[PDB]
RNA sequence: UUACCAUCAACAUGGACUC
RNA sequence: GAUGGUAA
């Protein structure tokens, strides 16, 4: 997995390596003469005959874990606390791990848990905050404090502590005080104020430090109603929460808040029952107020917090190793173990891959140290463009004036660029009703019939508006159209950079190709794929597909398939590997030799059935092509990682430089797989890409994959310089963004040559 | 909707005795 | 989906 093409670079990462100290880790089969109920009383049991394993024992039920060996066969006996029943204990030798082996991994995060915990950090979700960092902001009675997501994770290189630093926030004023400060305002109607304040947002209980969101607030109970506890008695709320955190409800007329399920609670709710009444009085809401949010100045300040450089973000680390450091009964904590941390985070050495060469219509130039060439794109002719002499403006009449200029401005830059513009038709509606907008564009487009592209501005800020045009101009009527909002074109001194954007994104539109770059691999087809999930819900998730039909990886051929359920993804995906592959052999007269796959929107839980299932049932597609068998190579992209690199400086941790490929002590244990970071980063520390090589019947060696990758990061044309993911999967991403939020319908097959979804 | 990037919030994967 | 940053 590991190659060397490029000067080499000294990194740092947010992980302190863990050393072993003993090769000891024992799991033992442990059974029970009787079914023993519960398991609290195995576990008691197990702990009263300690002097035979000791006091280092990780127990769950079934297995457990030594650092020292016992005998092949241990016995033991004991007797029950309840019914006195004799029980004869077995323990027997299963297997000797290695100190990290994937399997004794998710107990030493148990230990760590139990570590951080000893250093008086409460747990809250599933991080470490500091209640005792009090950095106020009293303009809402507002409180900051910071923690870590922690974890020990184990790679190629040995076993690590990865941490990231985080910020909670958290109210002064109790649920009870805002929603009566809600009420002293109004009077006539309490209802929506509270209701909607309180109704989804998520509330923590400070006398034991939990969060719960709230599902309804009733106005109906009382701490004087009472519910079941342990189906034992019938208890008032004021008498339960006395008797077990001895607190006082003062003021007895108020809401209880009600958060009724958990609903997925492992499998299901099993715990349906659930009805959980919290009191508002203790309760504490938690995240930014929406008043603060509108609010700028109170939203610098708290930016400033959150946001951290390289130097910051290694500076708390070494805060928190030192703190744990310091604290001896921790260290003995995870000592008893064997493990013992170091003093500094790793520090690992990657590599600087070579800068690619960007070409245009009768020029090439190297891409410069940042990656990025703005000025050149827009200053010399492009590969392919398509001039323009049947389009139409339309325009609202009190922006008139405004759009005369945006055509002035588009009929001195189209020279340049060397794409041939003429006058728009103009088209000045009566009103600014999107009936009216639709009923304009439909008839001009029914009647001319010459029409290469409709360029509508929009007056207000509205998206219903641009729903519907885009879905007469992509699926209804079919041709392409630009959609421009009237303050972007309303301010000068930025008219002539916008305007060159639109005409690219126009003459992309349209079927033009701005830049290449060299490709090495011959006969070459690149694919991506990517899925887009509905954040309101309904639960349909569409995916995109996009492949390149000629060989320089200027022309795409674009599909998206629509199911909720898993069972027709494959076989739509199949059709569309067909019909790209139709296509790529009528444009070139010749099937494809290699086939690279880019997929993405794939979590780490469902990387063993991609790899397992879906890849050889695509594969399958290839036996109706009269004996055709390719090379392919498939990848899997993951942007969201808390991996962060810092490039060593003489004298500090700063941002690294782009195109950094790690390969190194970092990477999952069973895939060949690389770090990748491409894009300029300027605000925070450099979180890269990590690809994982699923399939590789190419034999390509790792050079060349990694190179692949970057050349392709290089062929977003929505975007002059390079961006995070392949070019593909921003385009699959894009398309499947279109279909599933603006058009609910897959886009008109005669669109589909173009990239009509930029 | 001229774009990209960032925190947040949805989302999805799941993951994990007390009112 | 909000707020902020950046751009011939
Ligand atoms: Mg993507
Ligand atoms: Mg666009």
């Amino acid at each position: 997995k590991q190659g060397s093409k490029g000067t080499p670079q000294s990194l740092g990462l947010n992980l302190i390596k863990i050393q072993c100290h003993n090769e000891a880790v024992y799991q033992y089969h442990v059974t029970f003469s009787p079914s023993v109920e519960c398991k609290s009383m195995r576990f008691g049991m197990l702990k009263d005959h300690q002097s035979v394993t000791g006091n280092v024992t990780a127990f769950d039920g079934s297995i457990l874990y030594l650092p020292v060996k016992l005998q092949q066969v241990v016995e033991l006996k004991s007797q029950r606390k309840t019914d006195d029943a004799e029980i004869s204990i077995k323990i027997q030798l299963t297997k000797i791990l290695e100190p990290c082996s994937d399997l004794c991994i998710p107990f030493y995060n148990v230990v760590f848990r139990r570590v951080m915990k000893l250093l008086d950090m409460k747990l809250v979700g599933r991080n470490f905050y500091d209640p005792t960092s009090a950095m106020v902001l009293q303009q809402h009675r507002l409180q900051i404090w910071p923690g870590y997501a922690a974890s020990i994770r184990r790679t190629d290189g040995g076993l690590f502590l990865l941490a990231d630093v985080s910020h909670k926030v958290i109210r002064n004023d109790s649920v009870l005080d805002v929603m009566h400060a809600i009420y002293q305002q109004n009077k006539e109607h309490f209802q929506d104020e509270c209701s909607k304040l309180l109704v989804g947002s998520i509330v923590i209980t400070r006398y034991n430090n939990r969060t719960y969101r709230i599902d309804d607030v009733d106005w109906n109970k009382t701490p004087k109603d009472s519910f079941v506890m342990s189906d034992g008695k019938e208890i008032t709320f004021l008498e339960y929460y006395s008797k077990n955190y001895g607190i006082t409800v003062k003021e007895d007329d108020q809401p209880l808040l009600i958060h009724r399920p958990s609903e997925r609670q492992n499998n299901h709710g099993m715990l349906l029952k659930g009805e959980i009444l919290l009191l508002p009085e203790l309760s504490f809401m938690t995240g930014i107020p929406e008043k603060m949010k509108k609010d700028f100045r109170a939203m610098k300040d708290l930016t400033q917090q959150i946001n951290l450089s390289p130097k910051q973000h290694h500076g708390a680390l070494e805060c928190l190793l030192q703190r744990i450091s310091q604290n001896e009964t921790a260290s003995n904590e995870l000592t008893r173990w064997g493990l013992s941390l170091h003093k500094d985070v790793h520090k690992i050495e990657g590599r600087l891959l070579p800068m690619e060469r960007i070409n245009l219509r009768n020029t090439s130039f190297v891409t410069s140290e940042d990656l990025n060439w703005v000025k050149e794109v827009t200053r010399d002719a492009s590969i392919l463009t398509i001039p323009m002499h049947f389009w139409a403006l339309f325009y609202p009449k009190r922006a008139m004036d405004q759009a005369r200029e945006l055509v002035n401005m588009l009929e001195k830059i189209a020279g340049p660029i060397g794409m041939r513009i003429s006058p728009p038709a103009w088209v000045e509606l009566k009103d600014d009703r999107i009936e009216t907008y639709i009923r304009t564009i439909q008839s001009l487009l029914g009647v001319e019939g010459k029409i290469q592209m409709v360029v509508c501005i929009i007056m207000g800020t509205r998206d219903d508006l641009y729903g519907a045009i885009k879905k007469l101009c992509c699926v209804q009527s079919p041709v392409p159209s630009q959609v421009i909002n009237v303050r972007t074109i309303g301010q000068p001194t930025r008219l002539r950079s916008v305007a060159q954007k639109i005409l690219l994104q126009m003459n992309c539109k349209l079927g033009g190709e701005l830049w290449g770059v060299d490709i090495p691999l011959k006969q070459l087809m690149v694919i991506g794929m990517d899925v887009y999930h509905d954040p309101s819900r309904g639960m349909r998730s569409v995916v995109g597909f996009v492949a390149s039909i000629n060989l320089t990886l200027t022309k795409w051929y674009s599909r998206v398939v629509f199911q909720m359920p898993h069972q027709e993804i494959v076989d739509s995906l199949k059709l569309c590997l067909v019909g790209s592959l139709k296509k790529y052999y009528e444009v070139n007269h010749c099937l494809p030799e290699k086939i690279v796959v880019y997929r993405d929107g794939v979590s780490d839980g469902q990387l063993k059935t991609v790899a397992n299932y879906e890849i050889p049932q695509l594969q399958k597609c290839f036996e109706a092509f009269d004996n055709y068998h390719p090379k392919m190579v498939v990848f899997v992209v993951q942007k969201k990682i808390s991996t962060n690199l810092y490039l060593a400086a003489p004298d500090h941790f700063v941002t690294p430089s782009p195109g950094t490929v790690v390969d190194h002590t970092i990477t999952s244990c069973e895939w060949v797989d690389f770090y990748l970071l491409a894009h300029h980063v300027r605000q925070g520390c450099g979180i890269p890409t990590h690809y994982i090589c699923v399939l590789n019947t190419a034999n390509l060696s790792p050079d060349h994959m990694q190179r692949l990758t970057f050349k392709l990061c290089h062929m977003y044309w929505n975007w002059p310089g390079t961006i995070r993911v392949p070019a593909p999967c921003k385009y699959a991403h894009k398309l499947a963004f279109l279909s599933g939020q603006i058009l609910h319908h897959e886009p008109a097959i005669q669109l589909c040559g173009n990239l009509f979804f930029l």
